[PDB]
């Protein structure tokens, strides 16, 4: 019957004897253990080796394989993704839905998982009591044996599912058999842009409870109007026989101190006509002057429910962290415990390279260090209820959670098709009421989201409500439909721009600081998805958050988002390289839009992390003559580990430095008078700058943690003095095809046809593989590709405007190529002009004075067609013979910035190893690009002015042409990129312009100069 | 929800139609514990939706009701909002759990008296002109039920009425109710007479309630 | 399935196989038939004479029944209810329930009615389009066949439920 009712092709069954949704629990019968939480003799773990074997179809199972093992199926770990063991491909796509659009369909060939387990039961399990079975992760759906017998059958990848066995174990050996289906109905509300993996991908365990059983427990707590005062309010549910005698103490302890204590028999108060409810009763216990819980400080109370006989025999105990803490919102404001929330967020799927969709304590905490560590406060579930223990060490290391259910109809058309049919309702309702039954507990869950991108559907304002009745604590979020609609409390929007509007018909993303004041609006702005981090990005950053400085109502938003999703795959040699979208002959795919992350799948950050931190930091700063003024941004904490380093150094050269401890009331400010400052004795640049450093450990950052810095730029003394004139003179020697400059033993060579520098000699070894040549094209970021494909070309994409305009193709022709020989110079003069079909694109006008001291002047004047796509740069490049060890230069850093992500670098001396300099992206692009330099170092070389520059062992044209980090190979020499000029990397998002206009290159004539030495 | 042809009729003769779920847990204790329940939120959502979907074109229609006796459960929020999503051009009302809840957009008592208060721990029956001026409160009354015809009565029923022409806010009612729920039954001669609860054996039964 | 399942005990389970509801049909081919609100050829009553056998729980009714009339059946009036023709007997209760109150499980002493028709379907219905059969009211819920295979699943007894018979249905007598 089970194969005959197809109940994975019916949105009407969602499962099949499972038992209610409910908090953590364990079935303490030790209070003292609930109290500390230690590990539960009534709470075992199934995981570890099961047996598995992969049908193409549920009909191609056999009956066999019910009661008796099946010989030809291996022996794999549980958790885990089956993809990751290689049985079948994960398919990566963004929007499209990975099968045929036909609701309530899936393909017949649907890949089916058949777990099973052999494993003990003690007798003592079966003597009383009840014993369950809890999957807290299958994905999508499955039907659930035991001992060759039928139990149930459950959907919903992203919530556990229970079923009582308690009729269907023996004592000794017993048998679970598990068929998972990857496809369901349930995947038509599971289109979230991630790998579609499938199977028993969270933890499986055994739970017994007695007879007589806490089945459901609320905690609320509420305040006074200054938080002095606190009430908790903890409703408990018992099942089995209603007596007399039975009693609910709930204990709520700091440490090992019991502050309050409430004991009560069942009986409710009256509810209706009918009485109330006989199986349930209510504790409310008094708190004077309550820790509270925030992100800043992550306060913490034990809460122990007792279900116990009168006279004190203990029946069973369960217990949660309490974070004592109200949400709510105000005049238009979020406030959390009074205080309006600035959300330095970010969205988190949960991915590992290595093992899919399964998530460990490990990753899970290396996870929180991170986001704390990079000034984050706050995570958003994107987009399903996570593994359990996330909550936990959310509650404990404090940051603030978006709990989202698992609904995401994205590649329906319209988008709401599914959520605005009431058919649809029931599977819907149970993704969010259960997901509310479990989380409701943990103080880290602030706000609850409805899903994700599934368009506004009349079941979002039904659910929307459910919710705003069953738990008033938390405000509802949800995106769809226009970010706006009835169905949220927050006005959430995704990658919404600042400053710019962009109209789109019905679901418009306005400017976020237009949308909070138009006609009627008066609710707060968090976007839920903002700043597309996919590869070299984050780019205006820094403008959001101005933004959200300025005004009340923008309280912040989630960074899109923490982790690249990419996967590890081997080469022919067993090494490992990662992979993303169409890698595992996946098809249709959505190719590297799976990464979008700050950090790389195995944590190491990307550059754009740092901007992040910088941004996101918690102090703000300001100089006026000697005096720092330091602003706090917490709401709650005083600056209690936290002293001010300060740093005075000319040109890179320390001239002083000192500390001062910090002593800021949340919100508060504190100056910091400088001592008079030694004058510099020479010239130059003075630069200020200050750092946060936390003397102290704490449970999320070491010892001398850097929280927020600061520079600024104090007294500069220009240069007058004059170089001291040489006695020697260059020499010009003239052939048919080139000019050439020798001083002692440096030589020039320009090609007269050409009209480049060709070759530079030291002595009589080449410096150059590949002349020195104009530059105005970059290897393509993902934000310049955007969603542009061969066979499916965008053309508003900057990429596909640079190539169309015959940017990438377009050939230098020489104009002109004069030498004269000066006093003590020799001049030479070039001009060019990049062509495409007729039209003349670019112009480039030097000149080049070799002087008697060796140093090569190099003045640019381009000119740029107005009618052409503004020029991703204006520099030049070259690949020098030379592989050094280590690049030095005066500029910013030390990591890489961009134009319109700079912000967190600074001005000083840097050195690093080469390969530093270059960032390996796993899509590669222009990378590794350092602004702000005055001067840089690399063997014998030095260049001179006020440029951008890359280096590394990679040419722009290998980047683009290559489509994996893992197939680059490093060049002959170094290719080095000096810009006068470079464009915008942008990020807003990233399938549409979003360089702002401030960070073209639209000023038509530039103007760089260089100047090329030995040192 | 009512045989298709009485909107049709109700559409032509002209009568104002409150048409109502086919919800009631009356027996249930408390009386909303299958309306608070989740997992009993699909079986509630489909007797909501599917009458809307039926009726919705009916111009006798006026009111849209949750149903009847069911307490407030959390579940009779989530539909009220369904409705007024769905169809903003009906007021909808429902009078479990203190008819007055956040489920109704009409205060709609039943047998909730004239001068009269019936202070009911949780679910008190004001007096219908003391309800109105409740603090905070702004809604139309109007009972679902009053005056309950059974048997010799309708005493007092003038006084509703004076009421009713006094107060503005004070817009009506539904009289319990329109017909005798009485079957027929035939004795030894073949003779018919009218029969109540309990006469065909039906054992509990509520007796002449019914009437 | 149908006895296995037990979909009358799973407030999960409210339909199978049932139609989306709307607003009332007659599927007019002609306009002025519309707007007259005139009879539909397309639109047809099966209100009559049905054959019926009680049974006092849905594991007694026999597996014949499926495919062959009962012999022992009666000829009743349809629509009606069961109780107004004497096979059992009309229960008066206000508050409390019928049945002993333990969602969401009924009395395995379920009184169950076996209706059935045999009718005939005109020959341009089953080259082209699509045939439903609606009930506007059943109480308290049915499982429906025709011609011995397995339609659907419906429950409140008070809103159509509507079944695709479009692959089911035959030339001749269904
Ligand atoms: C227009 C599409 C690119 S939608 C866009 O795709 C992104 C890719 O990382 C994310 O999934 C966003 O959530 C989504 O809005
Ligand atoms: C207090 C009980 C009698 S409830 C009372 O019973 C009446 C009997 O006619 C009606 O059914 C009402 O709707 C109900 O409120
Ligand atoms: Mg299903
Ligand atoms: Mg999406
Ligand atoms: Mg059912
Ligand atoms: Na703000
Ligand atoms: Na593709
Ligand atoms: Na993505
Ligand atoms: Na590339
Ligand atoms: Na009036
Ligand atoms: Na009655």
């Amino acid at each position: 019957v089970v194969l005959q009712r197809r109940d994975w092709e019916n949105p009407g069954v969602t499962q099949l004897n499972r038992l209610a949704a409910h908090p953590p629990f364990a079935s303490w019968r030790n209070s003292e253990e609930a109290r500390t939480d230690r590990p539960s003799q009534q709470l075992r773990s199934l995981n570890g080796e099961w047996r598995f074997a992969w049908f193409p179809a549920p009909e191609a199972v056999p009956e066999s394989w019910l009661e008796c093992d099946l010989p030809e199926a291996d022996t794999v770990v549980v958790p885990s993704n089956w993809q990751m063991h290689g049985y079948d491909a994960p398919i990566y796509t963004n929007v499209t839905y990975p099968i045929t659009v036909n609701p309530p369909f899936v393909p017949t060939e649907n890949p089916t998982g058949c777990y099973s387990l052999t494993f003990n039961v003690d007798e003592s399990w079966l003597q009383e009591g009840q014993t369950r079975i809890i999957f807290d992760g299958v994905n999508s759906a499955f039907h659930l044996w035991c001992n060759g017998r039928w139990v149930g059958y459950g959907q919903d990848s992203r919530l556990p599912s229970e079923f009582d066995l308690s009729a269907f174990l023996r004592a000794g050996e017993n048998r679970l058999a598990v068929m998972v289906l990857r496809w369901s109905d349930g995947s038509y509300l599971e289109d979230q842009d991630m790998w579609r993996m499938s199977g028993i991908f969270r933890d499986v365990s055994l739970l017994h409870k007695p007879t007589t059983q806490i089945s459901d427990f609320h905690v609320a707590t509420r305040f006074n109007d200054d938080f002095s005062r606190a009430v908790l309010e903890a409703e408990v549910q018992m099942c089995g026989e209603l007596r007399d005698y039975l009693r609910v103490t709930v204990s709520l302890w700091q440490g090992e101190t019991q502050v309050a204590s409430g004991t009560a028999p069942f009986g409710g108060e009256i509810i209706d006509e009918r009485g109330g409810y006989a199986d349930r009763v209510t504790l409310r216990l008094n708190v004077e002057n309550p820790k509270l819980w925030s992100a800043e400080i992550p306060n913490l109370y034990r809460a122990v429910v007792e279900l116990h006989t009168a006279d004190g025999t203990l029946i069973e105990a369960e217990a949660c962290d309490v974070g004592f803490r109200e949400v709510r919102i105000e005049n238009g404001l979020l406030l959390l415990n009074g205080k309006p929330l600035l959300i330095r967020g970010v969205n988190r799927h949960e991915h590992h390279p290595l093992h899919g969709q399964v998530m460990d304590e490990q990753t899970m905490v290396q996870d929180i260090l991170l986001m704390k560590q990079n000034n984050f406060n706050a995570v958003r579930c994107s987009h399903y209820p996570n593994h359990p223990l996330w909550y936990t060490l959310c509650d404990r290391y404090g940051l603030y959670v978006v709990d989202e259910a698992n609904i995401e109809t994205h590649g329906m058309v319209p988008m709401n098709r599914l959520t605005d049919d009431p058919r649809w309702l029931p599977a819907m309702s149970e993704r969010v009421t259960r997901m509310v039954q479990r989380d409701r507990n943990h103080p880290s869950v602030i706000i609850w989201s409805l899903g994700s991108e599934s368009g506004h559907g009349a079941n979002h304002d039904a659910l929307y409500r459910w919710i705003k009745s069953v738990d008033p604590s938390r405000p509802v979020q949800y995106e769809g439909g226009g970010a706006d609609t009835t169905a949220t409390d927050i006005i959430c929007p995704m990658y919404a721009r600042v400053d710019e509007d962009q109209p789109f018909p019905a679901v418009p993303k306005w400017s976020i600081k237009k949308w909070l004041s138009l006609p009627g609006e008066t609710r707060p702005l968090i976007l839920c998805e903002y700043a597309h981090a996919m590869g070299n990005s984050l780019g205006g950053f820094a403008k959001y958050w101005q933004a959200f400085r300025q005004y009340p109502r923008l309280q912040g938003g989630f960074v899109w988002d923490w982790v690249d999703q990419s996967l590890i795959k081997y080469d022919e040699n067993g090494n490992p390289w990662s992979a993303y979208g169409g890698d595992f002959g996946d098809t249709p795919n959505d190719r590297q839009f799976c990464m979008n992350g700050l950090v790389f799948a195995d944590r190491t950050p990307h550059p754009a992390l740092t901007e992040a931190k910088h941004q996101q930091q918690f102090f703000q700063f300001r100089l006026s003559g000697q005096t720092i003024e330091v602003t706090s941004e917490y709401l709650f904490r005083h600056s209690d580990n936290e002293l001010l380093h300060w740093m005075v150094a000319l040109d890179g050269k320390p001239l002083a430095s000192g500390e001062v401890p910090l002593d800021v009331a949340p919100q508060g400010k504190q100056l910091i008078e400088l001592p008079e400052l030694p004058q510099p004795e020479s010239a130059g640049q003075l630069w200020l700058t200050v750092r946060v450093v936390q003397p102290n450990a704490t449970a999320w950052s070491e010892a001398g943690h850097i929280s927020a810095w600061q520079q600024w730029r104090l007294a500069e003394n220009l240069s007058v003095t004059l170089p001291a004139a040489s006695h020697a003179i260059p020499h010009l020697t003239t052939s048919e095809m080139d000019f050439c400059i020798e001083l002692g033993n440096k030589r020039w060579q320009f090609n007269r046809q050409s009209g480049f520098l060709s070759q530079m000699w030291i002595g009589d070894k080449k410096q150059l593989l590949t002349p020195l040549r104009d530059q105005f094209t970059r290897a393509p970021l993902d934000n310049d590709i955007g969603v542009s494909e061969a066979t499916r070309i965008d053309p508003n994409a900057w990429v596909e405007r640079w190539k169309a305009a015959g940017h990438y193709q377009a050939e230098a022709a020489l104009l002109q190529c004069t030498a004269d020989t000066l006093a003590d110079a020799v001049l030479i003069t070039t001009a060019h002009a990049w062509q495409h079909q007729g039209k003349t694109l670019f112009i480039s006008r030097k000149t080049y004075r070799i002087d008697g001291s060796g140093q090569m002047a190099i003045t640019v004047d381009v000119e740029v067609a107005s009618d052409t796509p503004h020029p991703a740069r204006i520099g030049l490049n070259c690949q020098l013979a030379q592989v050094a060890e280590r690049v030095n230069w005066l500029g910013l850093g030390p990591q890489e910035n961009y134009p319109d992500r700079l912000t967190a670098a600074c001005f000083d001396r840097w050195d690093l190893p080469l390969s530093d300099m270059y960032t390996p992206y796993v899509f590669p692009s222009e990378n590794g690009l350092r602004c702000g330099t005055r001067e840089l170092n690399y063997g014998p070389h030095q260049w001179r002015g006020d440029f951008q520059f890359n280096i590394s062992r990679y040419s722009q044209q290998q980047l683009m042409e290559t489509s994996h980090r893992h197939l680059l190979h490093a060049e002959e020499g170094t290719w080095l990129n000096i810009d006068g000029f470079h464009m915008g990397i942008g990020g807003d998002d990233s399938w549409s312009p979003s360089v702002s206009a401030e960070f073209q290159l639209s000023a038509g004539r530039y103007h760089y100069q260089l100047v090329w030495c030995q040192k």
